[PDB]
């Protein structure tokens, strides 16, 4: 039995999907702890690694192995199932298995996605300050046509204070917070005016070590759905350019509230690869 979590069809994911558009050949970097790459619902192509002793396709936390989960869980008969399936999935760890990395080695896998021709870079991560190496690198990787997005972060509110994380919060990075499956705003969800785009991101399910699945909760989990649907999107409109990408996404959302919590709303993929 494969699980659809609940995420792929409040995204609309499963309409584009049926119509035969799944990512194929969309080659999606995971900037994360790496990807249990033997895991049976996971096809890693390649990758790279920025930690010291561990390689690539290995993830001793977990947390990068269910975000791309979510990106890319294989449509078959058993797990779950990824918002694009079909996608070419690339672990570059930038995170140890403590979940945390320096800015050098996220500027370092950044750096090898735009070299290596990624068309998208998930970033679930983030920091209360990021770094001018940082910016340089993510600004050079969306101008030379690579769709960035990373987890706006998991600070809440707190009256008008912004708190957004970096990377999310440079201009060429798609800022990505966090519903439930009723689609409301998760209050773990950063806040402010960088925020651009929700996606689910309370209890979602997906590939997780050693070949099993578990839920967590995180802008960390929303992050990878807006990944995976520009993924669809290019699988569909092959000659969009990252910029067209990300209009399309965040035009077409749906509106749920207040800019500053929600930026434009849900993501619609369906409306966005129409
Ligand atoms: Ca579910
Ligand atoms: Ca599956
Ligand atoms: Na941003």
């Amino acid at each position: 039995a494969q699980t659809v979590p609940y995420g792929i069809p409040l995204i609309k994911a499963d309409k584009v999907q049926a119509q035969g558009f799944k990512g194929a050949n969309v080659k999606v970097a995971v900037l994360d702890t790496g990807i249990q790459a033997s895991h049976p619902d996971l096809n890693v192509v390649g990758g790279a690694s920025f930690v010291a002793g561990e390689a690539y396709n290995t993830d001793g936390n977990g947390h990068g192995t269910h975000v791309a989960g979510t990106v890319a869980a294989l449509d078959n008969t058993t797990g779950v199932l990824g918002v694009a399936p079909s996608v070419s999935l690339y672990a570059v760890k930038v995170l140890n298995s403590s979940g945390s990395g320096s800015y050098s080695g996220i500027v370092s896998g950044i750096e090898w996605a735009t070299t290596n021709g990624m068309d998208v870079i998930n970033m679930s991560l983030g920091g209360a300050s990021g770094s001018t190496a940082m910016k340089q690198a993510v600004d050079n990787a969306y101008a030379r046509g690579v769709v960035v997005v990373a987890a706006a972060g998991n600070s809440g509110s707190s009256g008008s204070t912004n708190t957004i994380g970096y990377p999310a919060k440079y201009d060429s990075v798609i800022a990505v917070g966090a519903v439930d499956s009723n689609s409301n705003r998760a209050s773990f969800s950063s806040v402010g005016a960088e925020l651009e785009v929700m996606a689910p991101g309370a209890g979602v399910y997906s590939t997780y070590p050693t070949n099993t699945y578990a839920t967590l909760n995180g802008t960390s989990m929303a992050s990878p759905h807006v990944a995976g649907a520009a993924a669809l999107i290019l699988s569909k409109h092959p000659n969009l350019s990252a910029s067209q990408v990300r209009n399309r996404l965040s035009s077409t959302a749906t509106y749920l509230g207040s800019s500053f919590y929600y930026g434009k709303g849900l993501i619609n993929v369906e409306a966005a690869a129409q």
